C-alpha cells in the first residue's frame, strides 16, 4: 500500500517531458511503466501483485522483433502517460486506467509484418481478421492475457466499468491500425472547424481517443533527432525484412519495403511527416492544447530530415 515506485532523479524529471527515452535496461522498464500508472492512476487503481504480473505475462507475449517489440510497447505507453499528465480533468478515471494498459498490450505478439504481408501470405489471422488483421490479434491476446489466474487486473471493477474499461482498450487498439488514422483525423479536423467537436459525445471522445493512439504509437518523430535517427533504423530493418518476404513470394515490395531503395529514405521521411506524422500532431495539439510540444518535436525532426537531403548530414 505504502510502497511507492521511485526513480533515480533523472528520471523522475525527465519521465515527465513528451520526449523521455525509457533507456537501453530491460529490467527497469517495468518499474517506469508501474511509476506511470500510480502518478497517472492512483496506487489504489490496481493491486500491485497482479499488475507486476499481468506487466510480466504482457513482457513475454512480445516478440524479440527488431521495432515492434516489448521497448516500443512501453516507449508507447509513455507517451500516453505524458498526454495524460497534461490533460488532467479531460479524461475519466477508467479511461486513464485502460488506455496506459492500450498502449502496453497495443502490439502484442506482433511478427514484425504489416496487415498487407499477412493477406499475401494467407496467414490464418488473416482469415480470422479481414481488416485490421494484427490489431483484432493485439486485442485478442489483451483479452487473453487478463483470463490467466491471478493476472486480472480489472477485478475490483463493477461489471459495468469493467465492460466499459475492455471497450475503451478495444478501441484504442483497433485505432492504431494507421489505415484508420486518416479518415479518423479527417472527421475530427471537420468537427473542430465546423465546432461541432464535443467531449461529452462518447463517439467523438472515440475518434479523440483514436487520434492519441496513433500519436503515441508514432511518437519516435517526437524525440531528440539521435533517437528519433536510431528507431529509424529498426522500423527499416523490419520493412526490408518483409520486402524479401515479399520477394519470396515472387512480389515486387513498395520501395519502403526494398533494402535496395535504402538510397530513398530521407525523401520516404519526409512524405510520412508531411502525409502522417504533422497533421496528426497538429490536429491533437488543437484539440489537446497541452500536447504541443509532441507537434514542435515532430517539426524539429523534419527540419533534420531535410537537413539529411540537402547533404548537411
Ligand atoms: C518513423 N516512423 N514511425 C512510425 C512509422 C510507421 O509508419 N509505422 C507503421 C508501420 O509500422 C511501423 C511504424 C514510421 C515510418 O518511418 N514510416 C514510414 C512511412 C512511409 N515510408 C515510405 C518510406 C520510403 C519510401 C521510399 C523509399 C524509401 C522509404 N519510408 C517510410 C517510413
Ligand atoms: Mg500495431
Ligand atoms: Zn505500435
Amino acid at each position: 500500500g505504502l510502497m511507492q515506485f521511485t526513480l533515480p532523479v533523472r528520471l523522475c524529471k525527465e519521465i515527465e517531458l513528451f520526449h523521455f527515452d525509457i533507456g537501453p535496461f530491460e529490467n527497469m522498464w517495468p518499474g517506469i511503466f508501474v511509476y506511470m500508472v500510480h502518478r497517472s492512476c492512483g496506487t489504489s487503481c490496481f493491486e500491485l501483485e497482479k499488475l507486476c504480473r499481468f506487466i510480466m505475462s504482457v513482457k513475454k507475449n512480445y516478440r524479440r522483433v527488431p521495432y515492434h517489440n516489448w521497448k516500443h510497447a512501453v516507449t508507447v505507453a509513455h507517451c500516453m502517460y505524458a498526454i495524460l499528465q497534461n490533460n488532467h480533468t479531460l479524461f475519466t478515471d477508467l479511461e486513464r486506467k485502460g488506455l496506459l494498459i492500450a498502449c502496453l498490450c497495443h502490439d502484442l505478439d506482433h511478427r514484425g509484418f504489416s496487415n498487407s504481408y499477412l493477406q499475401k501470405f494467407d496467414h490464418p489471422l488473416a482469415a480470422l481478421y479481414s481488416t485490421s488483421t494484427m490489431e483484432q490479434h493485439h486485442f485478442s491476446q489483451t483479452v487473453s492475457i487478463l483470463q490467466l489466474e491471478g493476472h486480472n487486473i480489472f477485478s475490483t471493477l463493477s461489471s459495468s466499468e469493467y465492460e466499459q474499461v475492455l471497450e475503451i482498450i478495444r478501441k484504442a487498439i483497433i485505432a492504431t491500425d494507421l489505415a484508420l488514422y486518416f479518415g479518423n483525423r479527417k472527421q475530427l479536423e471537420e468537427m473542430y472547424q465546423t465546432g461541432s467537436l464535443n467531449l461529452n459525445n462518447q463517439s467523438h471522445r472515440d475518434r479523440v481517443i483514436g487520434l492519441m493512439m496513433t500519436a503515441c504509437d508514432l511518437c519516435s518523430v517526437t524525440k531528440l533527432w539521435p533517437v528519433t535517427k536510431l528507431t529509424a533504423n529498426d522500423i527499416y530493418a523490419e520493412f526490408w525484412a518483409e520486402g524479401d518476404e515479399m520477394k519470396k513470394l515472387g512480389i515486387q515490395p513498395i520501395p519502403m519495403m526494398d533494402r535496395d531503395k535504402k538510397d530513398e529514405v530521407p525523401q520516404g521521411q519526409l512524405g510520412f511527416y508531411n502525409a502522417v506524422a504533422i497533421p496528426c500532431y497538429t490536429t491533437l495539439t488543437q484539440i489537446l492544447p497541452p500536447t504541443e510540444p509532441l507537434l514542435k518535436a515532430c517539426r524539429d525532426n523534419l527540419s533534420q530530415w531535410e537537413k539529411v537531403i540537402r547533404g548537411e548530414e
